[PDB]
């Protein structure tokens, strides 16, 4: 049996008093045990929970550990999207209690609290039953961030793809591409993006406009912004999965290479060199990418428009949208500018080969928050009063959090692009987190984004499945531990 049902939540959880605001959640009993038997927590995180149905399910990993420990699934929307926001304006003063404290908060007021339509008594809330967070990308880290900084609600934890580290200038967003990405594209996407430089930097005004015409891109005015358009191409490695086959990613290398999807003949390791691996790229954005990409944002109709590029505009409505249900996702960014998390996705610093033109800066990045975020009644974000990475890595433990963990368990992927910020990061001080029989951790062999999270990936990768079998009785062992 499932339902929907809504919480009253506190606003300020350090002013109780303050009021409340009603956050959305959905549960399933399916394979619950009755009252005492454990629950399991998820929410989608940085996203309305809409259309997210299949968590309660075990298509996915939350599911899946309920069946194995008889207990309850509920999704919990976070605060700020869907239906769960205290405000229909979100500015930099309404925006203040969007807050990773009050986040945290949110969950174990949430577990301890919430009278369930399916057990009215009190036991099968935190106090009295093993509660289990779960979660993937941001929510991931809000996973481990709480077993951080709130420890004694929840009973364990399960955080994948989790960025735990919040890092400033993040170019190493685009490592794991580049290491997981065929040599011939790798080494030929570094060459058209370090031709973008030279010619943004040492360039005339006419090979400047030369260039962003080979695009489609004549009319984008900062060059700055015309850089920008680049990482589409590495970006669609996200997007990747054990199941999603011959994806838009293979397409674009494919694309870049010159060739056709079944080719007979392919370059070898070296690629295609600098003038055909230019044309190809060019002739891959204005031909399959460019069209009806701002028409997404649903701001504007013109199939061949090129106003979304436009990061200068401050009156675009990427900025000045400030509904709840925006299409940039506003929320997420204050998270970025106030926390702060920036997480700023760049080119390599000058010593170190990039796969991303050096021009998409974390300064470019960086410009644009006051103007999504305008200075409203005397509030800012909070990277404007100085704060920066350390103001979340202090309080948070960030990488270093691993040191005295309880019952959590971390997943990453060998080629996550969010790999080098979580626990198992290469540029973590001592290298990737080592696994103990106390806290352990698994990389998915070739993993991308949270690749244990669907099922799909269980049957269509044997790497995936020894994680997901070796992961789910670690969290059954472990909720045994509480009879
Ligand atoms: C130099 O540059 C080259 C050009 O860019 C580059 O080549 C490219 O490399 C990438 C990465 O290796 C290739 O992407 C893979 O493609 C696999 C599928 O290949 C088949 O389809 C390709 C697409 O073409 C389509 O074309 C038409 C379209 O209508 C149709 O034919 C159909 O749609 C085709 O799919 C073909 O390109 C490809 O060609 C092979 O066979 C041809 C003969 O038929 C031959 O001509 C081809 O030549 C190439 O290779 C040979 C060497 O063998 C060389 O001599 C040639 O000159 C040329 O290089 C080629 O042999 C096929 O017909 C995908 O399976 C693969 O995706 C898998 O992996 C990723 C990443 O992990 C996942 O996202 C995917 O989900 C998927 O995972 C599944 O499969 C893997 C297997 O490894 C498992 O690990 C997973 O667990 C998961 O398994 C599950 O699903 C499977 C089914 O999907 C099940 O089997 C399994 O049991 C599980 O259930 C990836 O997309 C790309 O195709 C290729 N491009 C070309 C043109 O070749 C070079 O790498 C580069 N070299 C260097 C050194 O840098
Ligand atoms: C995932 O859960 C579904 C139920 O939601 C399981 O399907 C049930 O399986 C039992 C035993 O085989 C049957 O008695 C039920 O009739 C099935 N229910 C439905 C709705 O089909 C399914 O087996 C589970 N999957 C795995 C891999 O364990
Ligand atoms: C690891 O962290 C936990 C959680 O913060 C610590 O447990 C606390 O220990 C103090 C002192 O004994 C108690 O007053 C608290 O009630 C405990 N809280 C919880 C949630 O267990 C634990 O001491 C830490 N371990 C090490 C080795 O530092
Ligand atoms: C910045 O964005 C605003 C809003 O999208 C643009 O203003 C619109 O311009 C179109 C034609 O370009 C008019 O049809 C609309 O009525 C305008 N609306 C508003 C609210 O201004 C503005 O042109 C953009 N600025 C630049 C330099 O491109």
């Amino acid at each position: 049996t499932t339902g929907e049902a809504y919480f009253e939540q506190l606003l300020d959880h350090h002013n109780p008093e303050k009021g409340t605001f009603s956050q959305r959640y959905w549960w399933s009993t399916e394979y619950w045990g009755g009252p005492g038997s454990p629950v399991v927590l998820f929410t989608p995180g940085e996203v309305s929970a809409d259309g997210y149905e299949g968590y309660l399910t075990n298509e996915t990993l939350t599911g899946v550990y309920a069946q194995e420990i008889q207990g309850a699934v509920i999704l919990i929307e976070h605060r700020y999207w869907g239906d769960s926001s205290p405000y229909e304006v979100l500015n930099a003063e309404t925006l203040q209690y969007l807050t990773l404290d009050q986040a945290i908060l949110d969950m174990t007021y949430f577990a301890e609290t919430v009278k369930l339509q399916f057990d009215n008594s009190t036991r099968s809330n935190a106090q009295n039953a093993p509660w289990v967070m779960v979660g993937g990308s941001y929510s991931g880290a809000l996973t481990a961030w709480t077993e951080s900084v709130a420890p004694g609600t929840f009973w364990a934890y399960h955080a994948t793809s989790a960025p735990v580290e919040a890092i400033y200038d993040y170019w190493q967003y685009f490592y794991p591409i580049q290491q997981g990405m065929a040599q011939n594209c790798s080494k030929d996407v570094s060459l058209v993006a370090e031709y973008v430089d030279k010619i943004g930097k040492n360039g005339t005004a006419k090979e400047q406009q030369a260039l962003k015409e080979l695009f489609g891109l004549g009319a984008v005015e900062h060059f700055d912004d015309f850089a920008a358009v680049l990482p589409n191409g590495p970006y669609l490695w996200q997007d990747n999965d054990f199941a999603t086959g011959y994806s838009s990613f293979f397409q674009f290398c494919d694309a870049v290479e010159g060739v056709e999807a079944g080719a007979a003949v392919t370059p070898g390791p070296e690629g295609v060199g600098l003038e055909k691996a230019l044309a190809n790229y060019a002739n891959w954005f204005n031909s399959t990418i460019l069209p009806d990409y701002c028409a997404s944002y649903g701001y504007w109709t013109d199939e061949w428009s090129v106003a979304c590029f436009d990061s200068y505009n401050a009156s675009s409505p990427i900025y000045t949208d400030t509904s709840v249900g925006n299409a940039v996702d506003r929320q997420w960014e204050w998270f970025l500018c106030n926390e702060p998390f920036f997480y700023w996705q760049d080119g390599a610093p000058e010593g170190t080969s990039t796969i991303v033109p050096r021009l998409v800066s974390a300064s470019y990045w960086q410009r644009q928050c006051p103007l999504y975020f305008p200075e409203t009644n005397g509030y800012t974000y909070g990277s404007a009063k100085g704060k920066n990475a350390a103001t979340v890595n202090s309080w948070t433990g960030g990488w270093d959090m691993t040191r005295n963990t309880t019952r959590l368990i971390w997943t990453n992927g060998q080629y996550d692009p969010w790999r080098d910020s979580g626990v198992s990061s290469t540029f973590r001080p001592g290298g990737p987190l080592a696994s103990t029989a106390n806290e352990p951790v698994q990389i998915i062999p070739g993993g991308f984004h949270c690749s244990d999270l669907y099922m799909a990936d269980y049957y269509a990768n044997e790497g995936v499945k020894k994680v997901v079998d070796n992961e789910v009785k670690q969290i059954k062992e472990w909720v045994e531990e509480y009879y």
